[PDB]
């Protein structure tokens, strides 16, 4: 069989939509139809190669895809065909390091990573390694749910490690992709939730997904203006893809706090070592996450405390959506929709 | 009436050892006769007033101060007189803030230092707050105990905050002042321990304090060499913290771990967000500790599992060994001994 | 001189209302003029002299007391005339020992307990130490905040210690005083609450409270009911009067799974160890909260999160309200209320 | 094609040892040729059938086998041929449960337990799950370390859930077969270690181990006489769960104190609510540990820092080494041995 799917090719260059084999799947492999499949920042930054441990090429982006099982290898349990199924950043650890044994899988040095290092789903057909694929709920369509296959689930995790609990502030820096789905995990943690970003489309997104406060950084020192508003956040989550927005957060917390870093610009962030000892604060790198917070992310969609704010666009306009993500004129997530 | 005491009148202008009225202790209030008195960097940046908040002009120093309850005022029961004890960093704090409440009253706005904002221990007596003083060990004399007060606790209180356990791996970057006392809080805290500095002499000490592994960063790679031999270290404690040291450290940590900087240098360092966010590194700011953190560091000094390296000298030659600090000809830890 | 106060002058016996001295305080005390006053189930136990330790004679009860600051000591900084404050269990620590700088105040062996060690809040007027009132906020009225200064911070407490995060499941066993504010803290936690009692009333005041799931164990047996139904809590919080409900709550839990004990029945619980080690289950006991616990129940209470059930009773109807309370004839929380 | 094993045919019969076939190995799996295997209490109740869920008939028990690895099924990467490796109680999990997936694997409620649910190492040869297998350590013989694939793990595991930090002081109960251990596992800790026990030999066995202090019960009320020379231990693990033992821990430990039990004892136990409540008292179950639970108690074994006390004994003579234990004349741990 042959499908349809955007390639990688040269770094910086246009992707190209091609006639590419169905990958079939071995023992203890699944394939994947794609009904659906998120485009997140990292599939720019992966095409223009920004990074410095860098994707093999030729290769198809994509680790926001989700569909149905549409085969299955050998010594395969886990799932079935007609099972629908998402196919993650993660797509497969070693499962006996010590990162993996202390369920700490995102760590696993022995890693595969879909739509970087192994063909993602940016096409029409993908295998996974049913061990680590996400398992959809039935009450939420492929579109909608998508997201959180990395922006959710990300974001969630990153939550959990700013060590913030109930009543407490958090802000959330960057309400793209990542950060509006953040905004209502958050909520769903019970935490009260200030936006950052350099737009006011994307602060008023923020605020009517249930930010209590909003600042926008190209008006205002937004750490300033945050110490002044709610006294300094306990935590903070950085989506945000400029080195700037780093170096701002850290001034954003109060004694004590914790900022939880996603974001993945090129480059350093100035640190304000002495104010970082003095005050006791934390900073902290975040790496989408495991299996478990997987799950539980996809559940918090299912009870609909997380709904993403989606729009769709077809295969054929990948190159479109990555000049008005890469331009900041995405609202949310856009979303490449392969259904009929 | 009167005591002898260096005092600080001019920013940078040699200490003068003065005739001053002996501070007397009112209600709440406790007074200490010292006995000996730590000296360290931190005194010789209260001396130039260089850090962004400057202490008040006249005082006197010293936040290591040991000695005697002298006296005390009306409406104490935590110590009385005759009584071993400290006069460390933390003042004061105002005991009802959302920090204090926590037990993180090391985080306290409102928080007084000793030999900075308020009157130290480079004198024959001083008045303290009992509610915050040390209580010191029987059996361990006050020349030696002295610099527990600040290094000790300060490596100890650093080394919970890697979050690391019994077994794990951990790196003291520089073996020096806190580093020579980190070295042994590690192991009697059950870490395996990996020193790294760039003077042999100083390696070798650590291996004499227990360290299994040595490495000379003029000569190798700390980091790939750490990555290759043990996997990278659980925790990394930084306690000279220069550029290099930092991102060395991030080199020398594994996945998952944490560096915990003990140092308070000048100017913003750059973070590299790839290798934060990606190896899910913690990076954390720890300096000294609080009351509880405090007296568990003076434990391990009473069973003698930790004894810092110490030299004395005279109140009257303080400024020469302010001149050997500045220098770096100072070996170990320098107190002040008022004995007779 | 003189006011009107509940005194318990035999144990068993009846309170009798009678007119006593107002009691003045002295440096580092204030006085509180009291507006309204929970009544707690541990009262019961504090007239009947039931327990281990027992109040002296005479005393009068009551550490639900809020009101105004009527009158200041010398010394006192914390509060002013007027300031709106409540007296807790925890009257006051020694705020030094291990205990104590730790933050886990509510463990201090020298401690003084309201309206059982010293005089409480069933009168006009009680004298209190400052320093461990609670700072009321001004949104929210006595009558509905009384319930918070011990129901409240005790049932936030024993929710954080159940060590459940959003998205678990918790149950509360007993939806009384304590209970029925409990599912509202759960919920405010992020949790998914259900319920457990022996009266369906009280379990459909859960339900409109919050409760997700509703079981009365006289009807089956809870836990079978619990494990079909949502597959095993992830944790539980016992708030229940019978040693019965103890037992109950053991086997409720996931493996892996914590309940949390509040309730003081009488005597021992059957306690199967076999499954609680095989299964890796933990019980713990927890105790009130510390006054940062209690300022952050009272935070959910201002910002609307909890909203206490409350009916209110004059002074001198108290014994009434005994009866009832220990017939489980009370919906929720009973105040007296001192409105003139 | 054939081996020696002693099999259990039924319940509480002599075991027979008879020749049966060699297991050999199908895909994800692999064979272990013996060289030692441990025994212990727990293959005495496999083979009474004892508890709750019984072993099938006929099985092979011992969950303590260590040897190499003489074959290897397809699809295996984590073993090969010659490999020292142990074959502990956990045999397998699904790997895909909640528990599972969070690192959890002793919680999985499908597990499989060696000698127990499956056939174990009272044999030459054994099939095993590669992925389960622990990994012995090269510098430590078969004998000596085969304990520590059970009691060593245990007790281990049990500290850890303890709550406790270096420094603080920990109960261990029972200075027997898991208590010996436990006494040198907690040292490594950098726990302060109190023995209890009611034979002064095991006690002083225990302060030549390096318990800091030993008290007889026999003779003595150790929880009162520890509350006053220690002010209670933080941690308390009971390794000889009786009704006595259990009552004595509560009273032990200090308020706010961890007691970990290391013990699967018949029927219910009383617990006092009030005790466990007001001094906010953990009681927690832990039996064995996950694969990264034994693979960090192996490395204490590798280091020196832990060693069992063993005495060997032959396959054939089995059933009178379950005589011994059943009488408790078994001091250390008995281990069969295997070798030529
Ligand atoms: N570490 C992980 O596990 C992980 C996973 C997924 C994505 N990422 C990272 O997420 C980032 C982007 O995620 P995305 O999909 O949401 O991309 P993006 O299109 O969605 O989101 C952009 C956001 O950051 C922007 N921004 C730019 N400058 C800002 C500033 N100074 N202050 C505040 N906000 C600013 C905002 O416009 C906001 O839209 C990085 O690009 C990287 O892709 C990390
Ligand atoms: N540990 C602490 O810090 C702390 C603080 C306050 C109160 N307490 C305790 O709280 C307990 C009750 O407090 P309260 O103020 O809510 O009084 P209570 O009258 O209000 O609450 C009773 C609740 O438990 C009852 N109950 C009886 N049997 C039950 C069973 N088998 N299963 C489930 N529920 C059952 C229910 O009726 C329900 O009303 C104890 O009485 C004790 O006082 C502890
Ligand atoms: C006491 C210190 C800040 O150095
Ligand atoms: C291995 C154990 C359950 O004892
Ligand atoms: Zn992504
Ligand atoms: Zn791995
Ligand atoms: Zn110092
Ligand atoms: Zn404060
Ligand atoms: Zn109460
Ligand atoms: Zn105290
Ligand atoms: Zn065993
Ligand atoms: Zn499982």
């Amino acid at each position: 069989a042959m499908m349809k799917a955007a390639v990688v090719r040269a770094f910086g260059a246009p992707l190209t939509i091609d006639e590419v084999p169905v990958p079939q799947p071995g023992p203890g492999q699944v394939q994947v139809k794609i009904e659906a499949s998120g485009v997140c920042h990292t599939d720019l930054h992966a095409a223009d190669g920004d990074w410095p441990v860098k994707p093999t090429l030729p290769f198809i982006p994509g680790h926001e895809g989700v569909g149905y099982v549409s085969a299955v290898g050998s010594g395969v349990s886990r799932v079935k065909e007609g099972d629908r199924v998402g196919v993650p950043w993660l797509y497969s650890a070693c499962g006996y390091c010590e990162h993996c044994l202390q369920g700490w899988e995102t760590l696993c040095e022995k890693q595969q990573n879909t739509g970087y290092s192994v063909n993602g789903g940016y096409g029409e057909y993908v295998v996974a390694d049913p061990n680590y694929v996400g398992l959809l709920p039935d009450k939420v369509g492929f579109v909608e749910i998508a997201p959180i296959l990395c922006a959710g689930v990300t974001v969630y995790k990153g939550l959990k490690v700013t060590d913030t609990r109930p009543g407490q502030w958090v802000v959330i820096s960057g309400i793209g992709g990542l950060g509006h789905v953040a905004v209502q995990y958050a909520r769903a943690m019970g935490l009260r939730v200030a936006a950052v970003d350099i737009d006011d489309a994307k602060l008023n997104l923020a605020r009517r997904l249930g930010a209590e406060v909003a600042v926008n950084a190209r008006d205002t020192d937004p750490a300033a203006w945050l110490q002044k508003e709610i006294g300094g956040a306990h935590g903070v989550l950085v989506t945000a893809v400029s080195p700037k927005a780093f170096s701002q957060a850290i001034g954003m917390v109060r004694r004590g706090g914790t900022i939880a870093l996603n974001g993945l610009p090129p480059g350093d962030f100035g640190t304000p070592i002495f104010d970082v000892v003095l005050k006791g604060i934390t900073i902290r790198g975040s790496i989408v996450g495991t299996r478990s917070d997987l799950q539980e992310s996809l559940d918090f969609a299912a009870h609909g405390d997380v709904k993403a704010t989606v729009s769709t666009a077809k295969l054929d306009d990948v190159n479109d959506v990555f000049g008005r993500l890469r331009e900041g004129k995405v609202e949310g997530r856009v979303v490449l929709d392969f259904s009929r």
